[PDB]
């Protein structure tokens, strides 16, 4: 991908903590968002390099990395609405059930194209996908919290294109609950037992009982049951299409 | 990528020839552009493959490909004003300086990309370009790593020889296209008068809209040595001080 020069971005205001994020423009031209890198730059700038190659319409893009000046930083297109989870609680109460499903049609497109790549998200979650023109959601961090973890994950530490069919499952949820918390004040502990236990989060009053019918595959204990997103996304979209 | 099941797609209006291009859906929900494929189904497969590892803001993206059926297609996201070429056309008159100037900046985001990926265009014009959303223009038709003069650097129409530096060359004709609302480069002119022109150190006038400073860029991109035109990493900081300096 393209090396991007220090003197080439303009930093216009902090959105973001961890590295942290600017919204800025790049050549006095193109919004964008501006990641600032402890973890090694190698690894930081292989992220990068990973996702470059990664080329769908509901994965984000990133105009390029600029590791010119400490901190090194990656340079990503902006996204109108910022992070899904922030866009989710500011515009509760707006949203009609079939926008909410598009959201969930969006992210489950993206990852069904990373499946197809062998790759592993391993942290797929709300806060992880961002809301662009026409409230396009796309995925993001996709270049590698028990709450998004499946069971193998957080027992057997067994990642899989099926750990994140769970994960989705509860992306799901933040999604149709218009960015509730999941298992909110619930421990770590508490998490893994209840959810051990068949302990599963409750329907959104906006989700249907077609799509809770749908998070509940994603949430199958054994990975093998849970659909692969490619399958997943025939779910989703067979749902719409009933009314 | 992804595979797409027929089934999944609606095909709504042709829109193009040449395969053909439908508007469509692709599960009752995203816009699509549809390319249905005589021509090798392996190679045309293979720069779907290309395209589908290349991203970059500038460079059209596809949503899969769709094989099970002949003739089998392509599944790009649908872009709103099409072809630039075409888009220039009909809004010929109504373009500010600026905007034609930011469809250049696109360009050249997208080719630097495929620049530094050794990835070697061979038919950059307008026509191959696409304006979606807010005028964003787009990069197509990059995937094909295996006539057109008015195009054509003289090392190209001299020795058939690729490099991202005969796209840098077509990219000046490009940027001439913009400017000049989709006109026709050398409209009045044969194949060898073009040659003649080109080898004796003429180039295309300078548009109406375009100011000295996007004329001179144009004239970089038309060096006659390869070797001597800047490389699209390069052109994209004298574009991008164009606009800044107004
Ligand atoms: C009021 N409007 C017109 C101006 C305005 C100002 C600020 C925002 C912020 C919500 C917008 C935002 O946060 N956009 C973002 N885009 C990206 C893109 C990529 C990444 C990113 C990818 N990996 N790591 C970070 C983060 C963001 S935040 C929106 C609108
Ligand atoms: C007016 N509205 C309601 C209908 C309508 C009809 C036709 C158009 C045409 C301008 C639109 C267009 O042609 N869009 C296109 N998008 C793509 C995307 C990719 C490719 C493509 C990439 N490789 N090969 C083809 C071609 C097109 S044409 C817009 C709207």
């Amino acid at each position: 991908g393209s090396v991007i020069d220090p003197s080439e971005l303009t930093f216009v205001q902090e959105i973001g903590s961890g590295g942290l994020v600017h919204l800025g423009y790049w050549l006095n031209k193109d919004k964008v968002a501006i990641k600032t890198i402890a973890m090694s730059e190698e690894d930081f700038i292989e992220e990068a390099e990973v996702m470059m190659k990664l080329s769908h319409p509901k994965l984000v893009q990133l105009y390029g990395v600029c590791l010119e000046q400490a901190p090194i930083c990656l340079v990503f297109e902006f996204m109108e609405h910022g992070c899904l989870s922030d866009y989710l609680r500011t515009q509760r109460g707006l949203f009609a059930a079939e926008t909410l499903l598009g959201m969930c049609l969006d992210v489950c497109e993206g990852m069904a194209y990373l499946e197809e790549a062998s790759v592993i998200h391993r942290d797929l979650a709300a806060r992880n996908c961002l809301v662009g023109e026409n409230q396009v959601i796309k995925v993001s961090d996709f270049g590698m919290p028990v709450k998004w973890a499946s069971p193998e994950v957080f027992s057997f530490s067994r990642y899989s294109s099926k750990s994140d069919v769970w994960s989705f499952g509860v992306l799901m949820w933040e999604v149709f609950s218009e960015g509730k918390i999941p298992y909110e004040n619930r421990s770590n502990s508490e998490v893994v037992e209840d959810i051990s236990t068949g302990f599963r989060l409750y329907k959104p009053r906006l989700a249907s009982t077609h799509v809770y019918q749908i998070m509940n595959h994603c949430w199958k204990e054994r990975p093998e049951d849970r659909p692969a997103f490619s399958r997943l996304l025939r779910q989703l979209a067979a749902i719409a299409a009933s009314g």
